[PDB]
């Protein structure tokens, strides 16, 4: 139990980040070009929301390694200066700092 109660402190926190917009749903590749291409295993916050409530994580590791797969996504298809790299930095870097206040 209390190994994905901090999962859902986490992903609540992150959910209400100030710099979690580029991520709250699942990038939409009709209106992003080249996302598709180049991105092989997308992931966003409501996904791993819906996976989270519907219990498939087996441990902190799997949604863990969701958000990394978050944050390394952002960090390949976006400049790190670009609007969304900048998002991605704080978030990232939030999540870090906050999964480590734990573990
Ligand atoms: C995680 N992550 C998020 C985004 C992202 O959120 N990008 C803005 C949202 C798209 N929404 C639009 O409305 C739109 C799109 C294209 C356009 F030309 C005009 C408007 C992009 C790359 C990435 O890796």
């Amino acid at each position: 139990h209390s190994d994905l109660t901090f999962c859902e402190i986490i992903l609540m926190e992150m959910e209400s980040h100030d710099a979690a917009w580029p991520f709250l749903e699942p990038v939409n590749p009709r209106l992003v070009s080249g996302y598709r291409r180049i991105i092989k295993n997308p992931m966003d916050f409501s996904t791993m929301r819906e996976r989270l409530l519907r219990g498939g994580y087996t441990s902190s590791e799997e949604f863990a390694a969701d958000a990394l797969l978050v944050f390394d996504n952002c960090q390949t298809f976006n400049e790190d200066d670009s609007e969304v790299g900048k998002a991605g930095h704080i978030m990232r870097r939030f999540f870090e700092s906050r999964w480590e206040e734990f573990y």
